[PDB]
DNA sequence: TTTTGGCACGTTTC
DNA sequence: GAAACGTGCCAAAA
C-alpha cells in the first residue's frame, strides 16, 4: 500500500501484455502477484488503475 | 461462472 | 475546512 505516483500504474499493463494476453488475469490475479515483488496492493485499487490506464477488462479483448 | 463498479473508512498533510 | 492514497463489503454485468 502508500505506493508512489504509479508503482501499480506502469506495471498492470507491463507485465499483463508481456505474459499471456491469449490467456489474461484478472483485477485479484494482477493484485496477488503484485504482493510478491514489492507493491502489495489490493484488487479494489488494481480494478479501479486498469480502468483509468485503458483496459476494459482483457477478458473482452482476449476471448 | 468469472471479472468488476459504487459506497465508505482508515491514514496524514495542507 | 478539504484533498489524496490504498482498501473493507455489497451487488451488478459478461
Amino acid at each position: 500500500h502508500m505506493l508512489t505516483q504509479g508503482e501499480l500504474m506502469k506495471l498492470i499493463k507491463e507485465i499483463v501484455e508481456n505474459e499471456d494476453k491469449r490467456k489474461p488475469y484478472s483485477d485479484q490475479e494482477i493484485a496477488n502477484i503484485l504482493k510478491e515483488k514489492g507493491f502489495k496492493v489490493a484488487r479494489r485499487t488494481v480494478a479501479k488503475y486498469r480502468e483509468m490506464l485503458g483496459i476494459p477488462s482483457s477478458r473482452e479483448r482476449r476471448i
